[PDB]
DNA sequence: CCGACGGCGCATCAGC
DNA sequence: GCTGATGCGCC
DNA sequence: GTCGG
């Protein structure tokens, strides 16, 4: 972290634009600049030096010059002092409360943790659980715990049906020493792009993880995506482990590589890679890579037998998961 | 200048 | 009920 | 806010 000061500044700006301004492209612009600066292997001496990086323009260069000169950004100083902006930013830290709901709550005079707690009746289910575990959800997960969580999930899935394959993706697969949550990609031979030969494939897995008290709450759940909460078991007399967020995504088995590419991320890496695909005449999602016809309409799925096949199509050298932490 | 900016699952709501 | 928009989430 | 044409 040679440039932690700058990247933190840009992240704060991004969060302001997302949460308060509701300007999603400005949010993406700031995070893209933070990410490109984050991997730049020199301690940045000036805005002009930064502007040479893709994603960094005149405005960010100017902000970087102010930040280097003074150690701060007046624009952010003012944002931090602003009660409404501060309140809105706080509320969005609850899972299920986004920029729109946060601003609505603040309009109603709900703007602190205490306010939320006494107004549970005003929260949807997702928001209710996000509040319940507010503190827990902001803690990181040590890789050692991620390994214990992996062992439980893979073993319980095996107990349901030996043909399931569960793969922990997200920051974990990129080799992170700590993760924000647990992401599990799931496949089963009965669910392919050609057919669904068994119903409840995701449900049966969630059910089993609930039965053993690993999954403790549900934020949302459909045929192919579960979003919930889980907890490691603790030993006699041991303090409990924090509750953790868990996402499970069931992907057609024949679309595993696009699926695991997607779910491995990072999010910015995916945006960068998908944008590069477009420039190359392809579109990539978690299922397929397809060509763009002249009209600019997606064609048929291209054959994919490896993650690397996808990089090849868009003329990128392969990048190992550990090198996708953008 | 100016359009594009990644792609999509689930929850919720408006309109019919 | 449905469909389509929108909010919020995931990487 | 930044880029590409
Ligand atoms: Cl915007
Ligand atoms: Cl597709
Ligand atoms: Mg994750
Ligand atoms: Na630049
Ligand atoms: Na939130
Ligand atoms: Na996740």
């Amino acid at each position: 972290t040679l440039n932690g000061g700058i990247t933190d500044m840009l992240t704060e700006l991004a969060n302001f634009e997302k949460n308060v301004s509701q300007a999603i492209h400005k949010y993406n612009a700031y995070r893209k600049a933070a990410s490109v600066i984050a991997k730049y292997p020199h301690k940045i001496k000036s805005g002009a030096e930064a502007k040479k990086l893709p994603g960094v323009g005149t405005k960010i260069a100017e902000k970087i010059d102010e930040f280097l000169a003074t150690g701060k950004l007046r624009k952010l100083e003012k944002i931090r002092q602003d009660d409404t902006s501060s309140s809105i930013n706080f509320l969005t830290r609850v899972s299920g409360i986004g920029p729109s709901a946060a601003r609505k709550f603040v309009d109603e005079g709900i703007k602190t943790l205490e306010d939320l707690r006494k107004n549970e009746d005003k929260l949807n289910h997702h928001q209710r659980i996000g509040l319940k575990y507010f503190g827990d959800f902001e803690k990181r997960i040590p890789r050692e715990e991620m390994l214990q969580m992996q062992d439980i999930v893979l073993n319980e899935v095996k107990k349901v049906d030996s043909e399931y394959i569960a793969t922990v993706c997200g920051s974990f697969r990129r080799g992170a020493e700590s993760s924000g949550d647990m992401d599990v990609l799931l496949t089963h031979p009965s669910f392919t792009s050609e057919s669904t030969k068994q119903p409840k494939l995701l449900h049966q897995v969630v059910e089993q993880l609930q039965k053993v008290h690993f999954i403790t709450d549900t934020l949302s759940k459909g045929e192919t995506k579960f979003m919930g909460v889980c907890q490691l078991p603790s030993k006699n007399d041991e303090k409990e482990y924090p509750h953790r967020r868990i996402d499970i995504r069931l992907i057609p088995k024949d679309q595993y590589y696009c699926g695991v590419l997607y779910f491995t991320g990072s999010d910015i890496f995916n945006k960068n890679m998908r944008a590069h695909a477009l420039e190359k005449g392809f579109t990539i999602n978690e299922y397929t890579i397809r060509p763009l016809g002249v009209t600019g309409v997606a064609g048929e799925p291209l054959p994919v037998d490896s993650e690397k096949d996808i990089f090849d199509y868009i003329q990128w050298k392969y990048r190992e998961p550990k090198d996708r932490s953008e």
